[PDB]
C-alpha cells in the first residue's frame, strides 16, 4: 500500500513543520489491508505507554499460572512512585495482579507498573515477551520514572510505531493472548482514562475505542495508540508517537490527535 502513505507525505510534513519535531504514524485496516506510513519505521521513545503490553505480558504469564491475576500484592510506603494515584490509595490494603495491571493501563500507575515489572523479570523480562509474540524492535531497558528521559538518538526504552501497532494487534485481534485474556486487555483498553484528547479525540463519537497513552514530557515526546471500531466495520489499529530535539520543547495533545486524523484520511 504505497499509494495511501505518499498520498498523506505532504499533509504529515506540514503538520510535523507546525509541531517543530518528528511524527511517527502507524496505521492499518484489517478490514482491507490498506496501510499508511510515516516515520512509522524510526524509534520514538514510549514512554508510559509500555504500561499496555506490560498489563499484555502479565495476561499471557496468567494463562500457564491460574489465579496470578487474583493474587494479592503488599506493597510499602517505599514503593510508591510519583503518579500513583491508584496504587497510593491501597497502600494500607495492597492490590491484586489485575488490579495492579488495571491501574497502570487505565490510569498509568507508576507505583504498579514497577510492581508488575518485577513480577516478569525486570525490563528485560516485559522484552522478552515482546520478542515471543514476533516483535524484534521494541525494546523496554530501565523502570519508572527512569524510562522517560527521551534522549535523542538513544534507544533505549523505544519502539517504532509499525512494530507497536503490529503487536497490539497481535494482542487485541490476533492470537497472541487466548481468547479470554485478549478480551481483558481489550477491556483494560477500552476503558482507559488519560487518552480523551488523542487518538479519541480524532475518532467519530460511535466509534468504540481502547487506547494507551504515554507523555515524557521532556524533548517534546508523548504518543498514544490505539485499535478503534468503526461501527458495523472492521477494526483499524494505529499509532502516533513524537518527539523533538529540544528537551524543553513541548509536547501536543492537539498534534497527536491530527496526526490520527491525516491516517485515518489517507485509510479512508
Ligand atoms: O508518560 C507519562 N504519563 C502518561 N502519559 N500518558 N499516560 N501516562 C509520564 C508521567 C511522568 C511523571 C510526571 C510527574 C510526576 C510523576 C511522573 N513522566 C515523567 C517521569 C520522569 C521524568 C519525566 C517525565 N512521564
Amino acid at each position: 500500500s504505497h499509494m495511501l502513505t505518499n498520498l498523506v507525505a505532504e499533509p504529515f510534513a506540514k503538520l510535523e513543520q507546525d509541531f517543530g519535531g518528528s511524527i511517527g504514524v502507524y496505521a492499518m485496516d484489517t478490514g482491507s489491508g490498506a496501510t499508511v506510513s510515516y516515520r512509522a519505521e524510526e524509534r520514538f521513545p514510549l514512554c508510559s505507554s509500555f504500561k499496555g503490553f506490560l498489563a499484555a505480558a502479565v495476561l499471557a504469564r496468567s494463562q500457564q499460572q491460574a489465579g496470578l491475576l487474583d493474587t494479592p500484592i503488599r506493597y510499602g510506603k517505599n514503593a510508591l512512585v510519583p503518579w500513583s494515584p491508584i496504587s497510593e490509595k491501597y497502600l494500607t490494603t495492597g492490590m491484586t495482579v489485575a488490579e495492579l495491571s488495571a491501574a497502570a493501563v487505565q490510569y498509568s500507575d507508576n507505583a504498579a507498573a514497577n510492581l508488575l515489572l518485577k513480577e516478569l523479570g525486570g525490563p528485560a523480562g516485559l522484552t522478552a515477551f515482546m520478542r515471543s509474540i514476533g516483535d524484534t524492535t521494541f525494546r523496554l531497558d530501565r523502570w519508572e520514572l527512569e524510562l522517560n528521559s527521551a534522549i535523542p538518538g538513544d534507544a533505549r526504552d523505544t519502539s517504532s510505531p509499525r512494530a507497536v501497532t503490529e503487536s497490539l494487534q497481535k494482542l487485541t485481534l490476533g492470537s497472541a493472548l487466548a481468547a479470554p485474556q485478549r478480551q481483558q486487555f481489550v477491556d483494560w483498553l477500552k476503558g482507559n482514562t488519560t487518552g480523551n484528547h488523542r487518538i479519541r479525540a480524532a475518532v467519530p463519537a460511535d466509534w468504540a475505542v481502547g487506547d494507551k497513552t504515554g507523555t515524557c514530557g521532556v524533548y517534546g515526546t508523548a504518543n498514544d495508540y490505539a485499535v478503534v471500531w468503526p461501527t458495523g466495520r472492521a477494526p483499524i489499529v494505529l499509532a502516533v508517537y513524537t518527539r523533538a530535539p529540544n528537551k524543553d520543547d513541548k509536547h501536543s495533545e492537539a498534534v497527536i490527535a491530527a496526526a490520527a486524523r491525516l491516517a485515518l484520511e489517507g485509510l479512508g
